[PDB]
């Protein structure tokens, strides 16, 4: 409930969730969107227009998005009470309406928080962190063959050392944990027990299997070639090692994966395309080498929080796509797509920053709704504008003979290329 | 004090450690060396000659190394009892003679010692893992400008998750630590309490400062432009974040660093040059991007175990130097330089593999003894041979118009161009 600030589109309808979490998407769906703080005023209108253009050229009016504006961050406090940085009404709107997109958000001053995005993650139980990575023709890249990178990283976001369970060194909290470890557990292998900060790395079967289960289903829902379990399990047998083993179980149990000629890898055939998927694993630090030497050999990646973070950032720099990084945070059904950059307060409203991040994360949204034809138009429009060197300042700094475009202008350049 | 199977050089002298942590290097130092198993027979003799050539060519007879052979690994089982893969006498020679060089050793076995190298690092208090990385002219690289990489990574290797403090999921020990964490510590940030593997991440003050200290002094003993503390502290304030702050403390404490241009970074000045050194910090996942985009702005790196592992692997692939990676493990005084690749059993004794790894780790040894000129001769000879296209099989197969050389001849090719 809380239907007092959301103005539900009249010509809109709801996206719905059925068995297998498949999605029935009407041609006039309601998509909640959060404008985002700071430069959110700039990129979100451009996004809506670019998406509206792409949907409009692919289907010619048959399909159309009923944009509904929900509120979060500093705007929600000016729309809600000053205490409601994150309205329950907003959360109901994202839960009742499966799909939604959001821009960057300010962090509330002080408090037990350093991000509002984490507040949404915690409160909606968003445990997958999707981050596709590819090269766009014309983007300056530091590697000789950036076009060989075409991966989707599925990163767990509820577990691992990022949970935040940690205690300061030299603190009574730490000593009670440290001595408990050395007294009752027989913990050795610690080199310095005094003035020692401690952290906990939890990796469960549920949190592990619901990630790989999402990563595998994306491999068949999009007809991808392989799924890789990235892990540092040879040194952490029971967390990252347990992640791998649990990951291999899901493939065997819930997708019909057989041992490929004796393992350690597995493979099954897509039930809806007949193509041979592969389920393999790679050691984390080795993976960082592989993406430089043989990136063409990897497609979908399933990994833990820390590994996914380091791996996605490395790939982003590899394709010169740091500033245009698409991203999505998923639950069992809820799917929230986001721009990965900050709010950039100093440029707010000035129509300068790059909307590519939010635009491409919107391409994920369309891809996730089955509207792959509209999504391809966003990709084509992206390749077009960048190849033409009509880009925002961030790219113009790195190109020779480039044309500076504003945020809205760059969006229009995309629309003209699709 | 042991003297059973070891023959002390007659013309040898001993390296000593005095106050001020300085290293006393005489005119004829004694260097223990382990030949290493497998392909150790190939690279170690080639190394000894190349070092001998550099020492006497750099210094016209003034200096010469008295090579003393200590035993470890398989050969230690034939010269000693066949059960003593690691003689206690060997450790005495490395501790009394702080400097020493080492070949590859067999690793797999997963006993409470996962390798023989860990037995050395644990029984010798080796807490620094030095790995210089640079590009050599002509080496095939996956990046456009490999020459911009010229870094030295200081990686802690005694602490962090790599300690091995972990408990299996669904195990009474796990439930015992969990039910202790969730009940007595009030931990609620864990998402799945059942079937959950746990690991402990310890980062102490002493273990942190003795790395950053050895990292800072290397910056002054070799006049490197800056030292960067790589950390994931924005999410782990009490472990990685505490590593950051502790690292900045050392700068104020034992090197005289004061803030610059409003911080957060810092600057001091070596008493050897007076040129303005910089002590900065970068977030780990951002660092993986920086080494691809702006590698020219980083020189010496001090970081944690896991980060250092990922960072060194990324740089190695970046310069095409995976197979020729020099490495050293250091203590307060004990310094053991080693080849970083495996034993390559199939290739043992056949005089094929690349000795660049052991040769370049010997360049560190010379650099560490103050013999910077002899160390430079090995570098000059390395660029020459590689630029000259006289290379071993590993490089020959990836180059066009390349000359196949064996291991021993490649060593001679270096000497002929220093």
């Amino acid at each position: 409930m809380g239907y007092q600030k959301i103005q539900v589109p009249a010509t809109g309808d709801k996206i719905t969730v059925n068995a297998d979490m498949s999605l029935s998407v009407p041609k006039n769906p309601i998509i909640p969107f959060i404008e985002g703080d700071g430069i959110g005023v700039d990129i979100s209108p451009v996004m809506i227009k670019v998406v509206d253009a792409a949907v409009e050229k692919a289907y010619k009016g048959e399909r159309k998005i009923a944009w509904m504006e929900v509120y979060a961050g500093e705007k929600a406090t000016q729309v809600y009470d000053q205490d409601t940085w994150l309205p329950q009404e907003t959360l109901d709107a994202v839960r009742d309406y499966v799909v939604s997109i959001k821009g960057p958000l300010t962090t509330p001053v002080g408090g037990g928080i350093r991000s509002l995005n984490v507040a949404l993650r915690q409160q909606l139980d968003l445990y997958v962190c999707q981050r596709p990575v590819r090269w766009f023709e014309g983007v300056p890249s530091p590697v000789k063959k950036p076009g060989d990178v075409d991966m989707v990283i599925f990163r767990e976001n509820s577990e691992d050392i990022y949970a935040g369970v940690e205690w300061k060194a030299g603190s009574p909290e730490a000593e009670k944990v440290i001595k408990f470890l050395t007294e009752e557990m027989g913990v050795k292998k610690i080199r310095f027990t005094e003035n020692c900060g401690i952290g906990i790395k939890p990796v469960s079967q549920e949190g592990t299997k619901r990630l790989v289960r999402k990563a595998l289903q994306y491999a068949v829902d999009n007809d991808r070639s392989s799924v890789t379990l990235v892990h540092k399990g040879n040194i952490m047998k029971f967390t990252e090692g347990a992640f791998k083993d649990w990951g291999y179980e899901v493939a065997r149990d819930e997708f019909g994966a057989e041992l490929l000629d004796g393992g350690p890898w597995m493979q099954f055939k897509n039930p809806k395309t007949g193509k041979n998927v592969v389920v393999k694993d790679v050691i984390a630090d080795a993976m960082l080498q592989q993406i430089l030497l043989r990136p063409a050999e990897y497609d979908v990646i399933a990994t833990l929080n820390l590994n996914g973070d380091y791996l996605s950032d490395a790939l982003a720099a590899e394709v010169g796509g740091i500033g245009i990084a698409p991203g999505a945070n998923l639950s069992d059904s809820v799917a929230m797509f986001e721009a990965t950059h900050g709010t950039a307060p100093k440029y707010a409203g000035q129509d300068k920053v790059n909307p590519g991040s939010l635009i491409l994360s919107a391409e994920m949204m369309l891809r996730h709704m089955g509207w792959t034809e509209a999504a391809d138009l966003i990709i084509k429009g992206t390749n077009g504008a960048i190849a033409a060197k009509t880009v925002t300042y961030d790219f113009e700094r790195l190109m020779d003979g480039a044309t500076l475009l504003s945020c809205s202008e760059f969006g229009d350049a995309m629309i003209a290329k699709m």
